C-alpha cells in the first residue's frame, strides 16, 4: 500500500471565506472538494512543499502561514498524512491555475460530506473558530 505526506492549504479571506477546488472525475477522491495542496517531494519541506503547491495549483504564495492540524488517514488503498496549513496571508489572488472549478465558500456553509473522509476533523475544528 503507498504512503503518501501531502500538504494542503487552508486559504481564508477577510470575509470568513475559503478558496476550494474541486478534484477531477478521474482522480483520486474524485469530484470531491478540497484545499488545493498536493504532495510533499523528496528534498522539499512540508512549509515549502504547501507554497510550490499552491503556487501551481492556484496561483499564490502563502506567506505567515501555521499549521493548523496534521493527521493520518488510511484510504481503501493507500494511507496518506495530510498537513493543513492556515493560510491568512497570500501574495496574489487565487484562481483555477489548473483549470480546475474554484471558489469562495463560507466557513460556515462547508459540508464535510463534499470533502474526502480525511477533512472531517479540520472541517469541524475550522467551524468552530
Ligand atoms: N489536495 C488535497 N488532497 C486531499 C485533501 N484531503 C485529502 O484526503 N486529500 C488526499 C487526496 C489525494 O489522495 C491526496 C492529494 O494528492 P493530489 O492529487 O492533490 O497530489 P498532486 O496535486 O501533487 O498530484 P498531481 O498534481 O501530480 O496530479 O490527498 C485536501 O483537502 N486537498
Ligand atoms: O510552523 C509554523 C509556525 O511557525 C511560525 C513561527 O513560530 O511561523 C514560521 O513558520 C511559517 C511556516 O513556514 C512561516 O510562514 C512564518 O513566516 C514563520 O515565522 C508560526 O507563525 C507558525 O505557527
Ligand atoms: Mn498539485
Ligand atoms: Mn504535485
Ligand atoms: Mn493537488
Amino acid at each position: 500500500m503507498k504512503k503518501l505526506q501531502i500538504a494542503v492549504g487552508i486559504i481564508r479571506n477577510e470575509n470568513n471565506e475559503i478558496f476550494i477546488t474541486r478534484r477531477a472525475a478521474d482522480a483520486h477522491m474524485a469530484n470531491k472538494l478540497e484545499f488545493p495542496g498536493g504532495k510533499i517531494e523528496m528534498g522539499e519541506t512540508p512549509e515549502q512543499a504547501v507554497v510550490r503547491e499552491l503556487q501551481e495549483e492556484v496561483g499564490i504564495t502563502p506567506q505567515h502561514f501555521s499549521l493548523f492540524e496534521k493527521l493520518e488517514y488510511e484510504f481503501p488503498d493507500r494511507h496518506i498524512t495530510l498537513w493543513f496549513w492556515l493560510v491568512e496571508r497570500w501574495e496574489g489572488e487565487p484562481w483555477g491555475k489548473e483549470g480546475q472549478p474554484g471558489e469562495w465558500m463560507s466557513l460556515v456553509g462547508l459540508n464535510a460530506d463534499d470533502f474526502p473522509p480525511a477533512n472531517e476533523p479540520v472541517i469541524a475544528k475550522l467551524k468552530r473558530l
